[PDB]
């Protein structure tokens, strides 16, 4: 009789880690830090609603698509939302030039403000009511763009115009003009009488003339003609002049940029619903307080860092269960590690948070340091390229797989590679608790091979916790124990 | 007299892995997973022949160049093969826009199918017969681009040229214009007699109108006049008009993209030989068993990872070689660890499979889930850029370098790190090992210091493998044993 | 009495390292891998001092903006210095093509001659004198770019011009010509009297005509004109020939590529001290000798590699401080781990270097090993790109933090990684060494549980030593020992 068994924790818990040589393997604490669901909404980041174009284009509403809405309250935005495949883009079929750069400008900017530069009513030299079509229907009426203007000759004449504009306000402007370009040489001179004409625009930054290539082509929303449009960012101070003898398609209205930052144009087929997040994915929002997610790459504001997994979780307890040889101590609560009395008087289960603390600590301590290394990590930001970008194009979707498939695996190894440190730490606690035991109860007591002590002497409860504080001292029971040794010695 | 020791397997094993703080260390079961070899061929891929073009460019193929072969099959390829620097690109001097960007489309389409837009013979209002050149011989005589008609004016008219084309094929289709730049005005109307000339073409998607640049520049096989080309890509239910009044060079045959999928247009001076693999280099094809090769950085095909490394070795086993102590048993197989019979009866060297399929099995486990890691990893892909296009040129080798870098050096620290992790296993094997033999002999036994027991009382072959099963009871030898101990003790 | 305890190394060091699981951490020897220092001067790189534009930008040095030093002496340069917002550029309104890849082209370029292609006094049908503008002072009178020439009219008359340059070096070529863009017709005409003109440029790989673009826009340093330069690099046995009837701004010197090789333009404000480094920053150079800084990520020359970090220390040594249970002893030079003479004869502290040398070797080897694994690590690359180019510009820069966020992720968890494992093998060391100890002297000791043997014989301190070399034989002292043994059982 009398004994000292050393043992660990073991509970009801059930879920399970991996690590790189053995999978799967049951453990009583451990944390997930993967993010697999989302609302499926469209949602303000942070209080600011997204600007929604809804069925409109960044083109079709910028130029103003009688389709589409005008912003009249000038409003801020988190980011913009664009459908896929927009209907209302360039109602009046044509291109618009370097339309890709102009919607990244748009993903660092937040707020414009519409101003009017040239009043549709000051062209007193032309026809300012005739320029519509019915490739472009406001209530079943043809029309046109709103914040640019179709010139055409007035009373069988079209004097050459010049006009312009000395930009005076602090933020930059962005305005677009366009030149038309004809079926045939008889609608040439039907609208603008110039046989030749030519649409050529001035700045400090920016000289360019521009001239109607007349060529039969298929209609498109009711017109073989096109209509090609431009624009530049007229900087404060400067200004902008615009020549023309004919197809000059004349800005109105332009947009003062007046708060850029980080935004973007999410493309996404939801519509915003009463709701607020902190990140935002193009299929719904992210309850973002996991480190990571796997929800969608394109997320925006203050995610979780995404990863292409299925499962991420970090290992922090212990592996689920007389001597530590045998498992773990469904019986202890209080603690990681640990003992039993088996006394005189004694009843098991005593912890040593000694080790337990210092164990508890360096582990909570060590998941948030993995948590913060991947602060730096790679999120993805959305481009758009047009039919003869293909090369960037997939140029830049190999940089963003290529370095999320690299992050990914960071993730991946960084779990499993401490997951079984933190596992062969407990293995060490274990066997490090024992040994402060044994080597200070040393001739006093029997190795039981268990994982625990017989005493040739008796311990008393004072005395048991003794062995917790490294207290016991060898001589104030040595005399009392050699006696019974040498009786185990030449007894029974 | 009787013992018994535990000891390690050891063998004829002379590969030598390496880790992070040793190197070169001789083990006993390894696997090399660098391939490093090549057949120097160019083969099918699968069983799908790749497209070579020999001395011809992708441009001299598309367009017909009189040195270059049609493809009258129209056959389906795994992968494009053009040469360095092809002999037979545009035999007639000039440029061809978006080249580039062309090819590109190529890589990811894999079977065209050539067909007739506009019949030679239906330019009734022109001279189609006389458009040849010098520039571009077949069999020695003038002659000119295939797939392409150089209409000429006859009988001293040009009349202005309206023709369409209705794409009703379900498939895309590829098709190629070009317009014609003289040497100096006299030519100009002696070809197309029109002073003054356009060239324009019109889709749904593409506006574009051309006009010839009338230079003297320097002769390039024989001719001082150049010849633009231009293609687009005319989708399904689209048509195409193009009006000229000189220069026009008209589409004969357009190209059916009739399966688009996976394929590269790969560099290489080699010519096919009967032969097909699952990977190809432009250099040779790859026995693709190894999860990395260090070939060459553009291989195509169900390719193992390449990495710039010249030695990739995982270690499995053990290090090479009475008592674990003083190294291996040579004597051992049938095990990687366990003991030896040192009897009344006895003769050594009975394995411990407990211990060592539990290790076989995570080890063969971890180096299987070391493969899967790097399935995600940076394949890199074929791109061409123009004398004006060096930045992104610059850019795209970066990305693909920086990409090699990474993953290459992921892969080795992936190695040497649980190369490490494999051989202080081991080490922890074999001493714990040791311990169920120590733990259940206790007392009945002398720890002899190099790793073996001697007993204090006799085993035999039924109780010595009851050290193996840990079955061993100290009781029923305990007497007996405590016996010749306290003999020991005041002996000899 | 009669003793030995096993001990391990501990001094005055106080530089502290971190791991994974614990930070800050005490060590003894350890090596600062992080350069965090600079001199803040702009230096030659090994020899060779940079290329100054001063106030320059490439663009005036490259036409010879009146302002803008030529370089007489053709030099070669490590790398060129651009101010951010150079005063000197464009003097004469304009814009310069493709300018941002001509400076790439820069970059990969170390040493130019300027030579004469045409020269100014060669134009004997046009005027070559009177082409020079307020816009462009040199001591405060009207002047013009040096390294084009602005043709005039002569005698109200301006013959088309054709004018060749067979280019006979080996070398390529740079040259740059320009066209003029006027205010009004009325200036077109009375420079150059042609209604209308033109500039083509032919050689075997650029056909490119140019023609005016009439048009008003702001005054920009007095001139609301603007003029476009052009350029190209003619191989060597090509030539070029231009082609004009007006607006030709003629080349007189061209550039000879003569050493191309590694170099770039860096952006900086600084101007050169006289200094020599290994590697420089905008912001000062660089005491290339640690394998990391975190200066500034554009560097160049024989450079450190650049993380994002404010520390980074390798663990080498000891943690800092009878028995090794109760940490290290001070008073050990001569080693790292070992032991300690208390002896009949005795007083302590003789190494071990058995296993010091061992492990100060495997410590070195494992930390050049370090350095050596990141050979192959991301260093940036200047580009420039202008204002049409954003989205590219993003990914360049998108790409070169990416790889940056990488490396600095490697390079952080590598340090900490092998930190532990430094440290880990620390204490691997001490318990060895002890047990080689304990499995020699093994009835004649006692295991006082501080790590330390009482000695049941008399040792004497050439059997002293005789622990160090393992030498110790159990039998020489086995029946002196067992004597003493017995005593002590059943004594005092």
């Amino acid at each position: 009789g009398d004994r000292i068994c050393i043992g660990y924790h073991a509970n009801n818990s059930t879920t399970q880690v991996d690590t790189i040589m053995e999978k799967n393997v049951t453990v009583t604490h451990a944390q997930d830090i993967l993010e697999k669901e989302h609302n499926g909404r469209l949602c303000s980041l942070k209080g600011v609603k997204p600007l929604i174009l809804k069925n409109c284009s960044v083109a079709g509403w910028l130029l103003g698509n009688p389709m589409c809405d005008e912003f009249l309250n000038a409003p801020e935005w988190s980011y913009i939302v664009e459908k896929d495949r927009p209907s209302n883009g360039l109602c009046y079929p044509g291109t618009f030039n370097y339309y890709e750069e102009l919607k990244h400008l748009m993903s660092s900017t937040n707020q414009f403000e519409k101003i009017q530069i040239f009043p549709r009513s000051s062209w007193s030299n032309h026809d300012a009511s005739s320029g519509v079509s019915s490739a472009c229907p406001y209530n079943g009426r043809s029309s046109f763009f709103r914040n640019v203007v179709w010139l055409i000759k007035k009373n069988n004449v079209y004097r050459t115009i010049t006009r312009t504009y000395n930009n005076t306000n602090i933020e930059d402007l962005l305005i677009i003009w366009g030149i038309h370009h004809p079926n045939n040489a008889a609608e040439q001179i039907k609208l603008y009488q110039n046989p030749s004409t030519y649409v050529s625009v001035g700045t400090s930054t920016l000289n360019q003339r521009s001239i109607p290539e007349i060529a039969t082509r298929p209609k498109v929303n009711g017109q073989s003609s096109r209509m090609e449009f431009f624009w530049t960012i007229l900087r404060p101070n400067d200004s902008i002049t615009f020549e023309s003898t004919g197809n000059f398609i004349a800005p109105e209205y332009a947009y003062k940029i007046v708060k850029k930052g980080d935004s973007a144009i999410m493309k996404s087929e939801l519509s915003y619903s009463n709701c607020d997040t902190k990140c935002q994915t193009p299929v719904g929002a992210i309850n973002s307080s996991m480190p990571f997610h796997n929800v969608h790459p394109f997320a925006i504001g203050e995610c979780p860092k995404y990863v292409k997994l299925k499962k991420l979780v970090l290992a922090t307890g212990l592996r689920n269960i007389a001597g530590f040889i045998e498992g773990g101590w469904q019986g202890m609560v209080d603690g990681w590690y640990g003992y039993h009395h088996s006394n005189e008087q004694g009843s098991g289960y005593a912890a040593d948070k000694e080790s337990t603390q210092k164990a508890v600590d360096g582990i909570t301590n060590k998941v948030n340091s993995i948590i913060s290394k991947m602060n730096s990590q790679f999120e993805a930001v959305g481009k758009e390229f047009n039919n003869l970008e293909r090369r960037i194009e997939n140029l830049n979707k190999k940089m963003e797989d290529g370095f999320i498939d690299v992050w990914t695996y960071n993730a991946e190894l960084l779990v499993l590679m401490e997951n079984e440190r933190t596992l062969d730490l407990h293995d060490s606690n274990v066997k490090n608790l024992y040994d402060k035991v044994r080597r200070q109860l040393r001739d006093n007591a029997k190795e039981l091979g268990n994982g625990c002590f017989e005493f040739y002497h008796r311990c008393d409860n004072k005395c048991m916790e003794s062995v917790r504080n490294g207290t016991y001292d060898y001589p104030q029971y040595s005399e009392e124990s050699r006696l019974k040794r040498e009786e185990i010695d030449s007894g029974l």
